[PDB]
């Protein structure tokens, strides 16, 4: 269980921070541009989903946690694979990939989707760090800036 899932996460992140090495190594020794924006519709429209489907899945988890595979595991699931695909989309879209790997989203990104992919794999009700989708919410001063509310 301590071991059991985080090790997903920990194997994700030095594959990655592995891959950005090599790339750095091998240098040294576009429509996702697009798709992250400001104002853009795209790019408005997407911030808000990925918003209210973080929220979604965080209460997924106070469920979870308070009745402490299962149908809510498969909605969760279905976050994560929309959350991943957003993930290539802005990591394909950054300038940098060093920089970039220690954004915080990435960080609550790595710790949750893989464990939740683990646990869904061993069909097993480990609680997670779901609750660091909570950090998601730090995006909405930029929504309500596109909403023009603020």
């Amino acid at each position: 269980q301590w071991y059991s899932f985080l090790a997903s996460s920990l194997v994700t992140f030095g594959s990655g921070l592995v891959v950005i090495i090599i790339y750095r190594i091998v240098l040294w020794l576009d429509w996702a541009g697009e798709l992250i924006s400001g104002q853009t519709t795209t790019g408005r429209i997407l911030v808000g989903l990925v918003f209210l489907l973080s929220i979604a899945s965080l209460i997924i988890y106070f469920i979870d946690a308070s009745t402490n595979s299962s149908t809510t595991q498969q909605v969760d699931l279905a976050f994560n694979v929309f959350f991943m695909i957003y993930f290539f989309i802005r990591f394909v879209a950054a300038n940098d990939k060093l920089w970039f790997w220690v954004e915080l989203f990435s960080f609550v990104d790595y710790f949750t989707i893989p464990p939740s992919f683990v646990a869904i794999y061993l069909d097993r009700n480990w609680l997670g760090l779901r609750f660091l989708r909570a950090l998601r919410l730090m995006s909405i001063p930029d929504i309500l800036t596109y909403l023009n509310v603020l």
